[PDB]
């Protein structure tokens, strides 16, 4: 009858948000022009021969708050040129020889980047590039998150050496809400990301998986990571061997108007977007009727039937949400669509949760659908 | 106020047509969804996971007759599985990594692939690909175009491990391949090269580069080859640091209706599509309607200003083209789309030329103005 729940703001520094999501790429141009048709994100800024970068190509689209960097390299035929000063030609191809398309770097705005990065290193994360200050405005730092993702430390007074793009597109895209990686083991990367981090645990409610999530102080950053449970197969077992080790699994995209969003992707699936996991059985439907009839009015549960949106509850809110199919060649990375409601005060970070309660109603009306 | 074409018939094999593109791609998934709605091309078939191929991604797309093949590798932990027996993980890796997005294979009809092959060998063609038969239906091999393009010989008697995906659906007018053009740093070479072992001829013309344009016998295949003039910079210079050595520079495609096409295309430049050469001035489609005036309406005309299109005329026929930017990162590769008017008798391949012209005609449409 009651759900309690804890917080002991522990943050070893000052986090604010998600700053952005950098994927790296083999051609850069290609897969942004796709990301951008399928979700509705406008090419915002650039740095690439255009703008004098000879060593990397990166296009960064923005929807609202959302902000996605797509990064190639060029030939090496030195770094001076470069404006992410972490980059370089070999760790990239190496990343995607091994992963293909997928997210290299986890970017959260911090108070000091580098004050956020000698707290990490000595909280036991494993650095990859330290603290560079780019034209005394904005510093940037990075550790190893999981497998081959970076966790990178934006902090301020796009990024120098950027410049910017000139009615555009826009779905109802807003901001990120979860970044989800897969590992092999939860309980050896939880207390390696939670040591170094100070994130605390958000609470509860076969799947084939384990999963906890961690987030920071206001709950805004939230890093949920998942284990494979051995032994129909786990997804998460076909991750880890179709990527090659651990690396980011999906990115939730909230939206403000989940129906707007979900009518304008469902209208390029065919035509250069997005493909969406296939749909619930009608009886999942008419379940929902009296199972959130109190949040949804009747004519919003026909919209979630026409669009195959999932609907789940827990002891604050309720969350709308329907997942894409694999956004590159391998069954890897993937987006969701989310939109939270409840839970106004501002809205609070994980309003209904992460969808868990899903796989129950979906097995359920999948069994109630067959009799 | 004549000019006078010879043609030798002198190919060694006998040779149809253009029969697809290979792209070698990062990602086969995201460029061929990204070229099905910014050139108006199907999901025709495809090969991989989900058909059970292990090795490679391989989707195709087609607009009439034109065929776009996407082929990336995937992890080597998981070669009888892959469907394009030339293909291995190396070489793919080598050549993105090498020259970026690109085409790997220009692919002919011929009447019999080992037979051209063994031709091509003697000839002085250099070998990449054995003659391989896939399920007792189609012969495949493939010898060295130029850099690293192979030119793959295709005889039958999509391809065997390939799915067709069933789609209202996506056309913009594009109905076939026209000529695809290679850049290379010699030009003599390379044409001795490529004309020796194929018997292509070289079909006439009526800057910053010197070309040549070989033809099989009944010139339906075309292959213009470009050479940097050294000493404005060479923009086949340029292609040649960027792609690192000879590469393929672009590709064009019929339109059944260049005006339609671009309509279509221009539409989408800005929402993933594909972006255009910056267009002529107004003084070149004034100096229009006295140039070509008995052959286009002058409601043609203002259509093509409208579209940024250009015109050209030789001997025989008059072309209507317009170049794309970059398809990828590096400026290397671009699209061409064109339409050809005149020399029917069928339509002869070639008519109306390659736009050699239009560099004396933009020039002096700039100097005016
Ligand atoms: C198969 S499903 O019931 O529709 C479903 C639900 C939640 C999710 C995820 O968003 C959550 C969540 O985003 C964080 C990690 C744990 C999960 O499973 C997924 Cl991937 C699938
Ligand atoms: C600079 S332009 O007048 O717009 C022009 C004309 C022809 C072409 C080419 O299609 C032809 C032809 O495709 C190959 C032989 C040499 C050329 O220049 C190009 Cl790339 C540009
Ligand atoms: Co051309």
């Amino acid at each position: 009858s009651k759900f309690v729940r804890k917080n002991p703001k522990s943050d070893k520094f000052k986090v604010k948000r998600f700053h952005h999501i950098e994927f790296w790429c083999g051609d850069a141009t290609n897969v942004a022009r796709r990301f951008s048709w399928g979700l509705g994100m406008r090419f915002s800024a650039k740095s690439d021969l255009s703008t004098g970068n000879m060593v990397h190509a990166s296009y960064l689209l923005t929807s609202g708050d959302l902000r996605f960097l797509f990064t190639a390299p060029y030939s090496p035929s030195p770094t001076t040129t470069a404006s992410i000063p972490s980059f370089d030609h070999g760790s990239c191809r190496s990343f995607f020889s091994s992963h293909g398309l997928g997210v290299r770097a986890v970017a959260i705005e911090v108070e000091d980047a580098e004050s956020a990065f000698s707290i990490s290193v000595a909280n036991g994360a494993i650095p990859s590039s330290p603290p560079i200050v780019l034209n005394e405005a904005v510093t940037i730092a990075e550790v190893k998150l999981y497998g081959d993702v970076v966790l990178r430390y934006v902090s301020y007074k796009f990024l120098p050496g950027f410049e910017r793009v000139e009615f555009p597109l826009d779905y109802g895209i807003r901001r990120l809400d979860h970044a989800v990686g897969n590992v092999p083991e939860l309980g050896p990367a939880l207390t390696y990301v939670a040591g170094f981090t100070g994130f605390h645990q958000f609470a509860e409610f076969e799947s084939g998986l384990n999963s906890a999530v961690l987030a920071s102080n206001d709950e805004m950053v939230l890093l949920p990571i998942n284990e494979p449970v051995h032994g129909r197969k786990s997804q998460i077992q076909t991750y880890l061997e179709h990527n090659e080790g651990a690396g980011l699994q999906h990115l939730a995209l909230m939206s403000e108007d989940i129906f707007r969003t979900l009518r304008e992707m469902r209208k390029r699936s065919s035509i250069g977007g997005f493909d969406f996991m296939p749909s619930p059985p009608p009886t999942y439907y008419q379940n929902l009727k009296k199972r959130v009839g109190d949040v949804l009015s009747d004519d919003q549960i026909k919209e979630c039937e026409e669009l195959g949106i999932l609907v789940d509850r827990d002891d604050q809110g309720t969350l709308l949400q329907i997942f894409t199919k694999p956004l590159g060649d391998r069954p890897t990375i993937f987006i969701e669509i989310i939109q939270r409601v409840g839970c106004m005060m501002y809205q609070s970070g994980g309003c209904g949760g992460f969808g868990k309660g899903n796989f129950s109603e979906l097995f359920k009306s999948i069994e109630e659908y067959e009799k």
